[PDB]
């Protein structure tokens, strides 16, 4: 009720700029379905909310506000139901990091392989049934998860702090270090196809080239 987002503004000083943390609170109250205005700021920090008024800053009380604020049956709660969803690749913008920010040739494989390491996790993690997602009549044999998201078929908010994150990797490690995320990892794909497919992640992306910017120091040859 009266609630603005103001988030991270653009290069361009207007668009919405590059920023996970942003995205993430974006995710969150769109998919609250919340009647919420969005303002860019071009200068405390972005992201901070006003609801009714009252000013809230820091995106984990945030998104601890809102999920404490708006509930069912009003507004689903977007919380996990298996812990482990908001620990699967919990280190893998850590590693991108490392791997984007490093200038020296010699440390890139390291970085890579770690990056890689931390992608192999959360893929076995997207292809891994949950709890009570298989059919307790169902066969012994290996089972392959087809569910939509980290925590089921709902997003939830840790595909909402996640998939930001994903995003900038994936465009801006192809953009500097012609670097993909292997099309064998067939759990992060899966949960990327289901992910784009969804208004409330891929309509509050920033633009490429925004993401592209952000990083653009990246650019430089390793030494």
């Amino acid at each position: 009720m009266g609630i603005t987002l103001f988030v991270k503004a653009g290069y361009d000083g207007e668009s919405i700029g590059n920023c996970p943390f942003s995205q993430r609170l974006f995710m969150i109250l769109w998919l609250k379905g919340v009647i919420f205005n969005v303002t860019t700021v071009d200068l405390t920090n972005p992201p901070f909310m006003t609801f009714d008024g009252e000013v809230k800053t820091d995106v984990n009380k945030i998104e601890e506000f809102l999920e404490e604020k708006l509930v069912p049956p009003r507004y689903p709660k977007l919380g996990t139901q298996h812990p482990e969803s908001n620990s699967a690749g919990n280190d893998v913008f850590a590693k991108f990091s490392a791997f984007i920010k490093n200038t020296k040739k010699d440390a890139n494989e390291i970085y890579e392989k770690n990056l890689l390491r931390a992608l192999k996790k959360l893929d076995s993690y997207l292809n891994s049934p949950l709890p009570d997602e298989i059919d307790a009549d169902s066969s012994e044999d290996v089972t392959v998860s087809q569910r939509k998201f980290l925590d089921g078929d709902e997003l939830t908010l840790a595909d909402c702090n996640l998939l930001p994150k994903l995003h900038i990797i994936k465009i801006v490690a192809k953009k500097y270090r012609d670097f993909e995320f292997p099309s064998e990892m067939t759990g992060i794909w899966r949960y990327l196809n289901n992910a784009y497919a969804r208004d409330e992640f891929t309509n509050t992306c920033p633009a490429d080239r925004e993401i592209e910017h952000a990083y653009s120091d990246a650019a430089k040859r390793m030494k």
